[PDB]
């Protein structure tokens, strides 16, 4: 049963997107556009550098580190921070899902790095379909973000459209202006 | 008749208007949201400083010196900005218009601050028509500015509830995300 060379393949596997995306996060971070690292949800939120790591990770990877699609997600859930009947949904974006993700992740990591050998032949299967998983969500999350995008640009689209075919309405000259009474 | 009189009297109206929002005017850039301070309507234009004078006259005034209101302006512009296309209605709205009609004014003030006397009586006729006729004139763009608000909000309104119902669809778990 040689499911350990699959495994220990499989973690120098992410152990690598890890290292690629440190660096990918780094950069981001002195070109000034890294909002997650102030993010909070709520007013008086505590903020984990940790956490807030891990949130990173997956939100800024899912967005190909492009700068434009991070402006455009922070002002999403800035828009959505406004109403308190949003704090819950919007915390299972970050941390349920987009920390969770990558807390699976360490943990996986962890008991390869512990040895693959101090595991039963039970565990060592769950394992690998375990890890399976975590990289097949990673992918639905990123398609999830893209449909997102594409729904935040088509509305501040349709404002477009709304608001100049209302200036070319009433803004053509002082008589296309309204009525003064 | 006293025609000299009303005009004498309007000028004083109108200049006193001019102090008061200098004032409202320099609170806001105290409190920093003057942005039409800053504002270009293209990449390399030139900020003349006497001319966005006028402008944050005229736009600063009919919004009521709000805040909100003038942070929601800002908004509209800048997202109207983005397309060229849409750059010389932005232009009427702000030069044309909000421009122009100071620009009216102030050759209103001077032929006053000259001296009616030297106006010829059907000269001081037009000119107080003139006058009334800004006047009104200021009032439809406080009408329409009123307008336009109210369609943003609906539409930022409309957003909100988009975002928030796709959210609360996709987000719940990850049981509910995007399937191969």
């Amino acid at each position: 049963e040689t499911i350990a060379s699959e495994l220990k393949a499989i973690g120098k596997e992410l152990e690598d997107q890890k290292k690629e995306e440190n660096i990918q996060i780094a950069k981001i971070a002195k070109e000034k556009f890294d909002f997650l690292s102030t993010f909070k949800v709520g007013p008086y939120d505590l903020i984990d550098e940790d956490i807030q790591m891990k949130i990173k990770r997956t939100l800024y990877s899912s967005l190909d580190y492009k700068k434009e699609n991070i402006e455009k997600l922070k002002e999403i859930l800035e828009i959505l921070k406004k109403n308190s009947e949003h704090y819950n949904i919007i915390g299972r974006l970050i941390y349920h899902i987009s920390w969770g993700i990558q807390f699976q992740i360490e943990q996986n990591l962890e008991l390869i790095q512990n040895g693959v050998e101090n595991l039963s032949q039970e565990e060592s299967k769950s394992l690998l379909m375990q890890i399976k998983s975590n990289l097949e969500i990673k992918q639905r999350l990123k398609k999830t973000l893209n449909e997102t995008l594409k729904v935040y640009n088509q509305n501040t689209q349709d404002n477009e459209k709304i608001l100049a075919e209302h200036f070319n309405k009433y803004y053509k000259d002082f008589d296309t202006l309204k009525p003064a009474f």
